[PDB]
């Protein structure tokens, strides 16, 4: 059953893998992920080695967390685990943890270049961020950070979507750019409209230079809020700030996206809705004729709703590190 491990250091990091691990490299910056080539099953493969991952009770929840997290998501436009082990025996030597993913090599960025994608190709990678956003959503988990830095590409333009990534604010929502602590899950939503406009179009959306610039692109585009969002806003300050702006027409977004299909223009004008509740969700864009070429009603799953409370309780460092272990014990490859 033990693998046997051996040991060797890269980026004056100690790694200790199991020998099916072949050929490890290092590939950036909790901690170091090296791509390998998986012997016993012939694929490439990204590895991470968690930093520090029992240091404290924070590094021990997140461990924990992350672990979870990875565990429970098994989705093809969604990162999940081929692998997850440690060198040790027991509890006892218990104070690292190795996780393995297939190798993705770039990020979206990585893949686009600042470049005008076809629409055939923007339909085929839009679809799949919302087919793993769907999945993601039914469990009760709001991303909160797309962006195209925490999307896996590869070669052939599969994409999953991903935990953390390896400008930083040009895709989030205005409400979280502006700290309300009521979110819904089209927080996500309004970040894949700023994905597709610029796979469109070439061009960056709402490229601010800080904060309020961001804030002011926005509105340029989208209008001022209007009467309805105005009695959503619980802050009194926020809203006499609000009504003090002169108000502005939404732009028409035929203009702004010049002969791209209307099909695309018609569902961006349904995700970047200024007021959350009015935007399209990931199943109801998921069914836009948009993507008639790719939809799949019966092919489109659905995840079990996420426990995020066993995640968020506040547990000594070695009850967070026992429970760790068990997840690496319990840990079951996916058929493969
Ligand atoms: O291809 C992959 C796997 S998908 C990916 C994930 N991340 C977030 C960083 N996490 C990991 O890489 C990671 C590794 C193991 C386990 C896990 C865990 F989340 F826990 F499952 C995550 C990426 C960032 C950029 C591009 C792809 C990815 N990685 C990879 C491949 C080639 C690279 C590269 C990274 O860096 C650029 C040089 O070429
Ligand atoms: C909902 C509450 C919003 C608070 C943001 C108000 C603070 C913005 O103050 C802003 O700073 C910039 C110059 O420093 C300018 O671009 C803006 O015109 C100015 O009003
Ligand atoms: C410049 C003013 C920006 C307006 C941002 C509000 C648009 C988001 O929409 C609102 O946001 C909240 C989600 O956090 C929800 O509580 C509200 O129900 C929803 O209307």
């Amino acid at each position: 059953e033990r693998p046997t491990f051996y040991r060797q250091e890269l980026n004056k990091t100690i790694w200790e893998v199991p020998e099916r691990y072949q050929n490890l490299s290092p590939v950036g910056s909790y901690g170091s992920v090296c791509a390998a080539f998986d012997t016993k099953t012939g694929l490439r493969v990204a590895v991470k080695k968690l930093s520090r991952p029992f240091q404290s009770i924070i590094h021990a929840k997140r461990t924990y967390r992350e672990l979870r997290l990875l565990k429970h998501m098994k989705h093809e436009n969604v990162i999940g685990l081929l692998d997850v082990f440690t060198p040790a025996r027991s509890l006892e030597e218990f104070n690292d943890v190795y996780l393995v993913t297939h190798l993705m090599g770039a990020d979206l960025n990585n893949i686009v270049k600042s470049q005008k994608l076809t629409d055939d190709h923007v339909q085929f990678l839009i679809y799949q961020i919302l087919r793993g956003l769907k999945y993601i959503h039914s469990a009760d988990i709001i991303h909160r950070d797309l962006k195209p830095s925490n999307l896996a590409v590869n070669e052939d333009s599969e994409l999953k979507i991903l935990d953390f990534g390896l400008a930083t604010r040009w895709y989030r929502a205005p409400e979280i750019m502006l700290n309300w602590m009521h979110y819904n899950q089209t927080v996500d939503i309004w970040s894949v409209g700023c994905i597709m406009a610029e796979l469109l179009t070439g061009r960056t959306l709402f490229p601010g230079t800080d904060h309020i610039d961001q804030l002011k692109l926005i509105l340029r585009l989208v209008g001022t809020p209007g009467a309805e969002l105005l009695k959503k806003i619980s802050s009194e300050s926020a809203r006499n700030y609000i009504q003090s702006l002169t108000q502005m027409p939404k732009m028409n977004f035929a203009n702004v996206f010049i002969g791209a299909n209307p099909l695309a223009v018609d569902l961006l004008e349904k995700m970047l809705v200024l007021d959350s509740d009015k935007r399209i969700t990931a199943a109801q864009a998921l069914a836009h004729a948009y993507f008639a070429q790719y939809h799949d009603p019966d092919d489109e799953p659905v995840a079990d709703p996420y426990d995020q409370s066993l995640e968020s309780r506040d547990l000594l460092i070695d009850e967070w590190k026992s429970l760790t272990y068990d997840e690496v014990i319990s840990f079951v490859p996916p058929p493969l």
